[PDB]
């Protein structure tokens, strides 16, 4: 039982919760992999019965009747047919498993109010697309938003699977050049070049909204215009450098992620986009001042008029404060849903807390919770944290070609 | 073998050294835990043969007659004596590759230019404060400092070992109190009470420089005060805040970590204290914001007019900020050594450059090599590490007393 002590307080803790992890991680005695992003048929009912024994653990209904009943008909459906379907709750419960036990997700506080669209009988593109924008609506919410996932059927051999394309709902374009640099958003000129290489008009400029590409089993691709009504975006503002609005940028609202692949009690969803709301950081430290990424760090200390001469005069850092809170500030004008990293992570001393007392502990993985800038000034980073797999869970997936 | 990505670039390389990790850190396939701050004549027979093969690699002379003979005289001494004695050449080259292997050192260009002063004779406490003395005034040298490591006596059988009590040659007294708080520095509160019951007479000033706790072997530690005149200090103040100066905050120039094992062939030394100069995040983001240590950070906040009743001011970030550029340009005003992260994290790239052609990778502890503040804005943010042991190295080890 590994012991885990917080610096900044001194308290000690043991992570009893780690004694049941099911996949391996990449770590070995001999060398630790923590920091790498991607790490590298009757299997069926063992993670089935077992995912069935959590359900009934949860409402208080261990050892009774429908656990045992429940036990059967997945028994004999997975005798008959192969592969089982999940009660409606079990789905409601199994998706919110999979969000409380996701080591990378700071804002897991809130893991127990979520939204689970039910679109396991969807079949066709034109299907998905209604699923998915009734989806962003009720996410979206006027910019009050709502955490929320939209499950599209288990996959099934024999036949294709459903996938979107597009690793978020909204992104921006990536146009190359003479010269390969990029207009707008340099992680997705990928599949911008697959949405003009399907029909899309390109546009000109940065914060061009790309379209969806949604795939039905077995079927080729179709594009899908997202409607400008239904994409919510805010403007970014300073909320004392007048200048910063003028160099015209902006961010979308609702961070949904579209290409994780859902697992449940053994069964697969490659389509199930969830979505929260953003925690600032993300946007204005990392989507704008990666330097591969929108990379404006040095735009934005030229206007300051800071000393970019030398790096001791921590440009860098004034600078990206500085964008960070204009994100912060442009949020609120426009009343829409944001976490600045210091409430974020102190929600999640708290969630660590409740879930000691809980299931005796928390797969964290400390490298995504410290936010990118100012981590020792959150109380995650004196935190020691145990990072493992637990089941239901969100898994990457290969893209879809 | 590990498969290691940079993401700002896009290049991939493969950690073939990981395959030669002489020992096993806390990590299983089952759980990471990576982030946790502290994780026979045949065995001392494999370690020395091991390391004398290093030390022919390095001087290009491997398989020769002169290995041989090495090897043989080692192999001799174990079975007459049970231990064996370091050449002068192999402990300059031993004490180097230690630098070279330690994974939480973000300095490692550095690692081929170090000081070694050989203590190895000497014979008590006494003669170990002047061996200490002349390496403090060595290092500082005026402001101008210069990387050094003193090796004190090795470990062996029949009598104690010589240790250095405080964890570092210059430390700021920390008093407890009532109102329960400390005055000074509270990372410092133990080696405190311990000088005093030892019979130091204590100040009361908030940055009291330490006396020194040194144990001969087989004997009580002995207290030395260390001249005023060999402890170099810079008084902090910012270049534009002019209050700032008014704190009356201060911070000594040498880093000189004294409680670390320096093993070396199966060898153990327990007293070898080395130092280097400072990042300046150490300073201005740990030493002096950190909650449990100076916590000056809402002090600082306040008097800068921010905004402190709500965090989306982001007012810790700004105020952290103007700390880092108060202690870069305090330094830079005395002429004392300091590099700031960003030109610290760009040269330890260049240094995993170096190492991947050297010995195929480089073992690095991504959470300790990121900066405290600004993580994401630092390349090393961005590179994927493997983290294992290799020997020689530099090994934690309990307090004496
Ligand atoms: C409601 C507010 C939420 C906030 C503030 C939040 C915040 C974050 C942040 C900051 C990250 C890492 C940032 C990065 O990877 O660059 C993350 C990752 C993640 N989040 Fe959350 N999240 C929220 C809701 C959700 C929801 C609703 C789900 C799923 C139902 C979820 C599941 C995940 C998963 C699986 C990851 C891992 C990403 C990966 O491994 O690539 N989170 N979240
Ligand atoms: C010359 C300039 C140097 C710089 C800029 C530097 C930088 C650093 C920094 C920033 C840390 C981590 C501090 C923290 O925990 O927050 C560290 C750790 C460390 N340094 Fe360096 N260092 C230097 C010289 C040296 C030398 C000369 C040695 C040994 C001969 C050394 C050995 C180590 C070791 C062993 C650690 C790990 C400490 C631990 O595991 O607890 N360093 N270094
Ligand atoms: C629900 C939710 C809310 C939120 N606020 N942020 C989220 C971020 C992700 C995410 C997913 C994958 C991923 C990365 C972030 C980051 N790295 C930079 C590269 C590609 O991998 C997923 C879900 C989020
Ligand atoms: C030679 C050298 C130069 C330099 N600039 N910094 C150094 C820092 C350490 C260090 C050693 C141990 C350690 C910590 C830092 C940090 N944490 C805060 C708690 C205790 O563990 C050791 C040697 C350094
Ligand atoms: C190499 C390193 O693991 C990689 O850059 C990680 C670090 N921590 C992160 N943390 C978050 N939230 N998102 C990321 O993409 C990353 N990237
Ligand atoms: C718990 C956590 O791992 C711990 O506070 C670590 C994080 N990374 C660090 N990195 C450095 N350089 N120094 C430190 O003291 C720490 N502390
Ligand atoms: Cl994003
Ligand atoms: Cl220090
Ligand atoms: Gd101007
Ligand atoms: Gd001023
Ligand atoms: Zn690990």
């Amino acid at each position: 039982f590994p012991r885990v002590k917080n610096w900044e307080v001194g308290s000690i803790t043991y992570d009893t919760l780690s004694a049941q992890a099911q996949q391996d991680g990449p770590c070995t005695p001999r060398r630790c992999l923590g920091s790498l992003v991607f790490p590298r048929p009757e299997q069926l009912l063992s993670q089935a019965r077992d995912f069935i024994n959590q359900y009934y653990s949860s409402i208080k209904r261990s050892g009774s009747q429908a656990h045992e009943q429940r036990l059967q008909e997945v028994e004999a459906e997975v005798a008959a047919t192969g592969t089982y379907q999940l009660r409606e709750s079990e789905l409601v419960f199994g998706a919110k498993q999979a969000w409380r036990n996701a080591p990378r997700c700071v804002g897991r506080i809130q893991w127990g109010k979520l939204q689970v669209f039910d679109a396991r009988d969807c079949r066709s593109a034109q299907e998905m697309f209604t699923y998915i924008c009734n989806h962003i609506k009720y996410a979206t919410n006027r910019g009050n938003l709502r955490s929320a996932i939209t499950v599209f059927p288990q996959r099934c051999p024999g036949r294709g699977d459903f996938r979107i394309w597009n690793s978020q709902l909204v992104r921006y374009a990536g146009y190359r050049q003479q010269d390969g640099s990029v207009r707008g958003d340099p992680a997705n000129v990928e599949i911008t070049e697959l949405c003009i290489q399907h029909g899309w008009t390109p546009g000109n400029g940065r914060f061009d909204v790309l379209p969806l590409l949604l795939q039905a089993p077995d079927e080729p691709p179709e594009l899908f215009l997202l409607p400008p009504e239904l994409v919510l975006e805010v403007p970014l503002e300073h909320p004392t450098l007048e200048w910063f609005a003028a160099l015209g940028l902006r961010w979308y609202a609702l961070p949904a992620v579209s290409n994780m692949l859902l697992e449940i009690g053994g069964l697969e969803f490659p389509a199930a986009p969830f979505s929260g709301w953003y925690m600032s950081t993300e946007i204005g430290t990392r989507n704008l001042c990666d330097p591969h990424r929108y990379n404006i760090l040095e735009d934005v200390a030229v206007c300051m008029d800071l000393d970019t001469r030398t790096t001791s005069s921590l440009w860098k850092d004034k600078a990206a404060v500085e964008i960070n809170v204009a994100v912060l500030h442009s949020y609120q004008l426009a009343k829409v849903t944001i976490v600045d990293h210091h409430a974020a992570t102190a929600s999640f001393m708290k969630h660590l807390e409740n879930e000691q007392k809980a299931r005796g502990g928390c797969p964290a993985d400390w490298a995504w919770i410290v936010p990118p800038i100012s981590g020792s000034l959150t109380p995650v980073f004196h935190q020691e944290m145990v990072n493992y797999f637990l089941s239901p869970a969100f898994r990457y997936q290969p893209d879809p070609w």
